[PDB]
């Protein structure tokens, strides 16, 4: 319950709002932790937190000392971190704890914490380095030998939350501009009116300030200078929202003198902190300790506003935040610990802004490269995308260091009101990209060693596979090898995603081993699947008639389903006759040829490198008996009527097909996926209880998870969990480790190798050049 | 989904706050909905809302209404209620889903919706009544040939918590009295901070009022008189939150004529409700319906708050509420659905007030088989105990009507800051109200035939039952007549339950057939125990000890789980020292021996009917080699550190045992119930997902849910459900019927079969005269 | 749904003559059911087939018609006629409007129309067809049958036996199968809720009392069952009678 008094809107209200020389808060304190849980984690029975927390206090008064962060950080760090045969790190029966502490608190306090009331050896100068970890000899030993491969990198551009709280305070206004222009969206208002009900900008704003406010003025006690007269004046948390408190007539500055250059550098916050604790170890005043309640409220809070959600992201354009990844991904020892780095990166509108992006990955690669080896590098301080080529082409793979590859995202939106046909804009938008892609690629050709393959993110519903084949041939016919898409994460309903995923398989122009993503449809079971949700699911028309027609091709060579199968050919005749209207009878069949051609660019026929797709149309278009097919795709993609039948809504029944039909969907998509070669990412992320159902592990085989018709599915890593904070490869890895030994009792050898399979796939499947 | 239109707190406030003629919500509603269903579903993907609700307007719009509380309760009584054999019924397969329904909404609206836009033959002249139930042939054969028992009615004194905001209404400063006097007190403030974060009484009295006046408006729309002229100077709702409206210099009020007596019945706003849906039928004015809106939210937040949860009680000591409840338990059949009813009632501590409950409880009685049975009645109208026992002493037990039997409770309050032993004041208190019982019974020796035992209520770890036994003993040599103590409800580990469980047995004077209440502990498996609780849980050190004498004395014999069995003695071993004090060398055999003397009263010796618990201790204090016990014993009762360190919290590993070794425990205590024939009552009720998982089955043994040891044990049935509105025995009867012949498939006979068992295992063990 | 085709067709000729709706409909109802069972659906796709054949010619087809289109036919003859395509009649009256709103059932509305007016159609209908008597095997009878005990489950309906044709004695009677006596039962039969009637038609002064004595005199000895047994046996269906009885309550 800890990482409550560190992340609570409520408590964050109640101390921002309360005076600083009130003293005695325990009671209000206590019934915010309550609300918190409430809010929180509601299932606890409304008795455990009244006696955790009498223990807590209890535990706090036997220590004879207060509730604040450091008692709290100071408990903590006792119960999660040891130091062991270099630096702190992480007992392994409690990573799993650990990992569900930082999906809600930032962990450089409790590490400097550690650091200062129970230091390791005065011998190893430590570093700070995030996040904290556990030890396995076998797994060290292996990391040694294999390294690891990152390959999927697209949760928060490249990096952890926890920088982008510094990289805040360090653009305040930069990241005030980002919330507005986004609070005239919708789907902000619901998600910060359910993380915080009353956020609004202006205190956005004002807790960005009071928070740099606090910085300075902890940071002037830490250094043990003066105290200033001003905070004499400095009596209510809401002066610290303007950028000078008035003491008498005066307005002072609270900027102060830092040691380090980067004032907003972890490292500077990292010292800071730990000069704060050690004057503070004996005792603390209640004002101060008071404003580090709010600040790390504030930080959390705003961790986790950005975890859970473009100009933030544009001044990370420069070749120091690409540094940092890597510096990062290399370890503390001379060999990096990631082998190969999969580098995915949004493509913007404009020539000017992709060569700037391309310029700045490349040079700071470059950098990375040369604070590692030294050679000859023609250029020295190279200028130029060319130079940065010219330098790099000298390097050879031997390993020391990471080696990239670069993957451009591919971000679908959803479809607007008014457009010829479904996703035009969107198909437009992603042209005009692609273009502009190619024509960089022609005029430095080296870019196909480093621009390689192209992914298609963002939600799901929002556009259809489909809609990227053209798109996707088109690159590789430019150079671009190897391929993915994400499918199987989100969906109405799982036999969508199940149909999404083949979807994508039976038209995109994937080749041996190219790799998907997260596919999670194919990996959720249908007993978890449906634990809490509405006995019916209502999606649109198009959805149910194309999964239909799916259930159809799938269950037709299946003698235990054909009930199934016909009930799905007659509900999705009626289906097309509805939505297009019909009077003529259809037969399933030509349903099926009018829905094998969703490949098709709809500006092709019937609405240099674009001249194949074009005609791609005029076979078909020769293939005299397919005229109904024609006409009825043609009234899919332009009727009005069509298209709002399309849009409308209905309900699907949930027990709409056994779970055993759900699985034999499930293993045909695996046996066309190991037909042709194709890998899925699988990286640690909703309804899950705890990380021992993840569907990695039936993908992986283990007994007790692993179904009867089931096949292997060449799984590769990622490091992307959408709700965690300081995350990484290898902090998955060890997830995956500790989850196999403890939960499900592998020896230490098995659960590695069990993992070395995964990682080791991501090698094979790599994108790298060869 | 639809629950949370009908019931949402902040769409309550701003609905509230806005202008009755503001117009135009929907995107406003949409973010109320959205708010809601985060805040009570919080599992729910944040996509499948959007579609939900998507499909929701869709509906609204093509069957051409206004998003508003009719269209709503249309789609309800639509998708739920339905019209067959006699009045409507609701769907089998739906049972479940209503009754969730139930959980947070109420049904007068609904069923009133359903009578106007669905009614069946127009010819069974509709009178409502609750709650709805399904349908089966075989059920209600059942229920004819045989009937029910109640046995299990504590909840909201014993009525349904609907009747009780008619209640309100008709006394609404009496429940501002209630509300206020406990609004000082802490946990009630957590609980209204948390459903309605800012509650308050003064919005308690407004909504309250507003609710009235609300009422009173719409009788007007529904009576279709006149639309008196101050509705147009009525613009706010906050406006109704005063007794008078004020519309040019005269303040006019809201009261009128309606046209039944009783203007606060069930009844009453049933027959109202209709007239304004049929009045509505069509259309209705835009406030209007906003007005109606409104009443049914707060109707359902204040229900909720009631439900989750004195002098509210004390205006129900008329012989109305108890008449109310005999019609209500008899059907509309001449025989009474019920044959045998337990009616559970707080004794007073004032003799005057217990016996004024006391003869209301049996007038009504007598008057309820008046009203269904003709005979000389010898006081036509009786007055005292006296006369109405004269009266009742000529009923027969044929089965034609209700068979009432009735048990004082004993509330267990938590001990207080300073006092001789622990909970002494609250002995003292029970003391003084068992001495006023069997003084009514002295005066009137016949009541032993109608107040046949008590049970031992209220939140379990406010008291041990050890103390109650010199107080059961007592009222047993007075004349009572079986026992009851609730335990296994909540506890602070599973173990601790298991123990109170067979604490209870070995100290209470249990007897053959009597029963102990929910007793969950031996019902939840440790697989099903431990699904959002921390990794570990958090005890008192008093508890915590004496869980583990419980252990190693039940695990002595077990051959696989000595290892567990002596860690346990060794730890108990080391907790007593820690506990007492104690310097010497104590063995966990004269830990035994303490702690087997639990049940010695206080007062007795180491510290008429009292006379043999006074001296019960002599034949101890006789006993030579229990020096060391006694000592130790007073030790325990008394020394102000051991009651100090008594207090104090030890924490406690989550997985401290095996979850066999846990059923192991469970086992040995279905072997002590069989062995002494002791019932358990299991109501329906945190940890479970869906009714499923309920650890009734286990005890019914149902395949997959019974674990290898099972043993039967004489479950019984009781009507109460803490998180149901409107709930009743037969309904809950329909609710096992459906979810075994369903969940598990069983054939109708063998769900009948499977619920009867435990319903004449209720007949069995009736605590009612012979 | 109680007379086993072992004892069946123990006199009968080897092909019956029947009215060409009794024929097709039944060929639709074998398809209907037989899709699903892996073991006959070889039969189902006969079925099919000769339904759209003699669909072809009672409706004089020239189009062509799909078993789809065969059953949306079928599935609407509980429609009134003189409805919408020919108070409380009202409801009834108005049900059609909204299938015929339905835009995709135009072919099934004019075949059914036709079906129900055309005079072509009409005489076709009476006319007769024969068919062999072992049209289909005996585990498609039973399969179909236990179909039938399913449904009759599902829907919790009860099926009214008094005791009577082919039966040479009556322990050959079906009224036993049901109340699963073994050597009587078949395997992949459902309970369904008999309950007792008192019509014999082949007898004088007959009552339920006597009835009653008749099934407990033919289990004791025919079947040996002890007389705890067969009394237990026939309250089943006697109680049931109180099960369901409509009498109001
Ligand atoms: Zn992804
Ligand atoms: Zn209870």
């Amino acid at each position: 319950m800890e990482r409550f008094l560190l992340n609570s809107t409520v408590l964050l209200y109640r101390l921002s709002t309360v005076s600083l020389d009130e003293v005695s808060l325990d009671e209000r304190v206590e019934s915010s932790v309550f609300l918190a849980q409430y809010e929180q984690a509601r299932s606890l029975p409304d008795h455990v937190a009244k006696s955790a927390w009498s223990y807590l206090v209890q535990q706090i008064k036997q220590r004879n000392m207060k509730l604040g962060p450091v008692a709290i950080l100071r408990l903590i760090a006792e119960k999660f971190i040891k130091n062991e045969k270099g630096g702190p790190k992480i007992d392994l029966p409690m990573f799993s704890e650990w990992q569900t502490l930082m999906s809600r608190v930032s962990c450089l306090p409790i590490i400097a914490c550690h650091q200062v009331f129970n230091p390791g050896p005065a011998s190893q100068e430590y570093s700070f380095r995030w996040p904290l970890y556990p030890y396995h000899p076998t797994v060290e030993d292996y990391i040694t030998r294999e390294c690891l491969h990152e390959t999927h990198q697209h949760l928060n551009g490249s990096t952890s939350a926890e920088e982008c709280w510094l990289d805040a305070l360090k653009h305040p206004e930069a990241c005030l501009r980002d919330f507005e222009k986004g609070w005239a969206s919708q789907e902000m208002k619901q998600l910060c009116a359910q993380i915080d009900p009353s956020l609004t900008p202006r205190i956005f704003k004002d807790r960005l300030q009071i928070a740099c406010n606090i910085r300075e003025i902890l940071c002037r006690v830490a250094q043990g200078v003066e105290l200033p007269e001003w905070i004499a004046s400095m009596q209510n948390p809401q002066q610290l929202a303007n950028s000078t408190i008035l003491h008498n007539g005066r307005e002072y500055g609270f900027a102060t003198v830092w040691p380090i250059d980067d004032k907003y550098s972890q490292e500077s916050e990292f010292c800071w902190l730990t000069g704060l604790l050690e004057k503070w170890r004996f005792n603390a005043p209640e004002g101060l300790e008071r404003l580090l309640w709010i600040y790390l409220l504030i930080q959390n809070q705003y961790l986790t506003l950005l975890v859970q959600r473009t100009m933030t992201e544009l001044r990370e354009e420069t070749e120091k935040s690409y540094l940092s990844r890597f510096k990062h991904a290399h370890g503390a020892g001379v060999y990096s610990q990631v082998r190969y780095l999969e580098g995915r990166f949004a493509p913007k509108s404009d020539p000017n802004k992709m060569q700037k992006l391309l310029f700045s990955v490349l040079r700071g690669y470059w950098e990375y490269l040369s604070a590692h080896m030294s050679m000859e590098w023609v250029h020295e301080k190279p200028l130029t995308i060319s130079q940065v080529l010219d330098n790099l082409e000298l390097v050879e793979p031997h390993g020391k260091c990471v080696e990239l590859a670069l993957v451009p995202h591919f971000i679908k939106r959803k479809p607007k009101n008014g457009e010829a046909y479904p996703h035009a804009l969107l198909f437009k938008d992603l042209k005009n990209q692609a273009a502009i892609l190619m024509d960089m690629l022609k005029s430095e050709p080296r870019l196909t060693g480093w621009i390689r393959g192209v992914d298609a993110a963002a939600n799901e519903m929002h556009a259809p596979p489909e809609l990227f084949c053209p798109l996707f041939r088109v690159l590789a016919k430019s150079g671009i090898a190897h391929f993915t898409y994400h499918v199987g994460e989100d969906f109405p309903h799982l036999i969508s995603g199940i149909r999404s995923i083949d979807d994508a398989l039976r038209f995109l122009p994937l080749r041996n081993g190219d790799r998907l993503g997260h596919c999670t449809a194919i990996g959720i079971t249908p007993s978890i699947w449906k634990r809490s949700l509405p006995l019916s699911l209502s999606m649109t028309k198009e959805t149910r008639l194309l999964d239909l027609v799916f259930i159809w091709r799938e269950l037709r060579s299946h003698p235990e389903l054909l009930r199934y199968a016909s009930d799905a050919a007659i509900e999705a005749v009626r289906l097309a006759h509805k939505v297009f209207s019909l009077e003529e009878e259809v037969s399933i069949t030509t349903l099926d040829q009018v829905f094998e051609m969703r490949g098709l660019l709809a500006e092709s026929e019937g609405l240099s490198l674009w001249l194949e797709e074009y005609e791609r149309a005029r076979e078909l278009v020769k293939t005299t008996g397919m005229k109904r097919p024609l006409k009825l795709y043609k009234q899919w993609l332009t009727s009005d009527n069509v298209r709002k039948q399309r849009a409308e809504y209905v309900e699907v029944a949930l027990e709409y097909l056994p779970d055993e039909a759900v699985v034999a969907l499930q293993q045909a998509v695996m046996a066309k996926m190991a037909d042709r070669n194709i890998a899925i990412e699988c990286p640690p992320t909703s309804q899950y209880r705890n990380v021992s159902e993840h569907h990695i592990f039936r993908w992986m085989g283990l007994p007790g998870e692993a179904i009867e018709g089931d096949v292997p599915m060449s799984i590769c890593l990622g490091s992307d969990d959408p709700g965690i904070f300081a995350a990484d490869l290898k902090s998955e890895f060890y997830h995956l480790f500790v989850v196999l030994t403890r939960k499900f009792g592998l020896s230490p050898a098995d659960a590695l190798r069990k993992v070395a399979e995964v990682n080791e796939n991501g090698r094979i499947y790599r994108f790298h050049d060869v």
